[PDB]
């Protein structure tokens, strides 16, 4: 499966791609404003995620730090990134179908469109100005808008017991981006695509 990752933001992002215990493709790369990076993701990849990282520095060896989405200080991510990170999430070739979503469960940093480039399903988008409108208590000083679980570490926000409801904080994310997951037990906004579809993740899809 191919994912074209496109940075339409006016600022540089460092794209990242991981399934939590391994990189997808090279795992990460710099994308200046306007750049595209096409990656190959192995069929059957379950629980894959793509995200943007902002304000990164890396040495010649690919070690450093990012202000949002840092993955253990690596340019080439092997693990998931530090919140806040808008997430493009996907599981591929699951009994003949692909499943895609956008999630704000680990906060929001950069707006995103996540769309198939092949036939048979729709895309999803979270392009509202979540950082600008972020509730005071969720604003990350390093940049971005944290989820409430990251900030407050309660069973209700983290849905630790498997029982949780929507919250004032989850409703904020849901208000701004109805088509993205706002908390663990949100009514799903997962799209079912044909098995072996291809995709494009666009950062800052709209002005
Ligand atoms: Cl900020």
């Amino acid at each position: 499966a191919t994912f074209e990752i496109v940075n339409r933001c006016s600022y540089t992002v460092w794209a990242a791609a991981s399934k939590g215990d391994a990189a997808l493709d090279a795992g990460g790369r710099q994308l200046n404003s306007g750049e595209s990076w096409t990656i190959n993701v192995e069929p059957g990849t379950n629980g894959g995620k793509i995200w943007a990282r902002t304000d990164c520095y890396f040495d010649d060896s690919g070690s450093g730090i990012c202000k949002t989405g840092d993955c253990g200080g690596l340019l080439r991510c092997k693990r998931f990134g530090r919140p806040p990170t808008t997430l493009a999430e996907f599981s591929l070739n699951q009994y003949g179908k692909d499943y895609i979503d956008i999630s704000n469960i680990k906060g929001f940093n950069v707006p995103m469109n996540f769309s198939p480039t092949t036939r048979g399903c729709r895309g999803v988008r979270c392009a509202a100005d979540i950082v600008g409108q972020c509730p005071a208590k969720l604003k990350a000083p390093g940049g971005g808008c944290n989820d409430a679980c990251t900030v407050f570490q309660t069973s209700e926000y983290c849905c630790t017991t498997g029982k949780c409801g929507p919250t004032e904080y989850s409703r904020f994310f849901k208000r701004l981006c109805p088509d993205a997951f706002s908390y663990v037990l949100d009514k799903p906004t997962t799209v079912t695509c044909p098995g072996s579809s291809n995709y494009r993740v666009t950062f800052c899809p709209t002005a």
